[PDB]
């Protein structure tokens, strides 16, 4: 009766799950978005990565992390010697929540409410039980709070391997900055922040 749960089929197959998510009406976000954007990768992945939501490029590509934030993430993964093809990557919510400004060059993402995050979380649980990752990288506040609690502060736990007792399979969790946050700002601050993202990715990759 709650959120996305009745839309989630009783299967761990990622292709089946993604097809079903295309029909989800578990919150209001399906209405204005072009399509649901499920995760990408396969069930043998040892590392799962979760962002906030599909953005403007992802909403139309049908794949996660294809825009500028995704290209920065690719650069950080390469510096961390992680092959993106070996990951399962997804987002805490699966429809793009957005507005447009007059004169704007893109659709502008808006923050999912906690209500929307909780509504969509059945998909994330299905992905986690399907993939059985050894470690989950939480990119940004929305994703981290989805699993660690609404009060959790990414800025206060950088570099730490976390484990919480009601996440399925008890994977390690590593919460880090979202790559979109490193696209703008002073040069020295962007460079320090990028190095910190590489460090956190390496923490995740060194898990068992
Ligand atoms: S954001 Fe998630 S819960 Fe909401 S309609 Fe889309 S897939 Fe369903």
């Amino acid at each position: 009766m709650a959120g996305a749960q009745d839309f989630v089929p009783h299967t761990a197959d990622l292709a089946e799950l993604a097809a079903a998510a295309g029909e989800c009406r578990g919150c209001g976000l399906y209405r204005d978005a072009t399509q649901a954007v499920f995760g990408a990768g396969g069930r043998s992945a040892r590392i799962m990565m979760i962002g906030q939501q599909p953005g403007d490029k992802e909403d139309l590509a049908g794949l996660p992390f294809v825009g500028p934030a995704g290209r920065l993430l690719d650069r950080a993964l390469e510096a961390a010697d992680i092959d993106r093809d070996a990951l399962y990557v997804t987002n805490a919510v699966k429809h793009f929540k957005f507005t447009r400004a007059a004169g704007g060059k893109r659709r502008i993402h808006k923050t999912p409410s906690r209500t929307e995050v909780v509504a969509c979380r059945p998909w994330l649980i299905a992905e986690m039980t399907s993939v059985e990752p050894d470690v989950v990288v939480l990119l940004g506040a929305t994703a981290a709070k989805a699993l660690l609690g609404n009060d959790f502060r990414v800025t206060q736990h950088r570099g730490e391997v976390l484990h919480v007792d009601d996440v399925p399979g008890d994977p390690a969790l590593v919460a880090t900055v979202h790559p979109s946050s490193l696209l703008r700002g002073p040069k020295e601050e962007r460079e320090s922040a990028f190095a910190g993202l590489v460090d956190d990715l390496r923490v995740a990759a060194d898990v068992r």
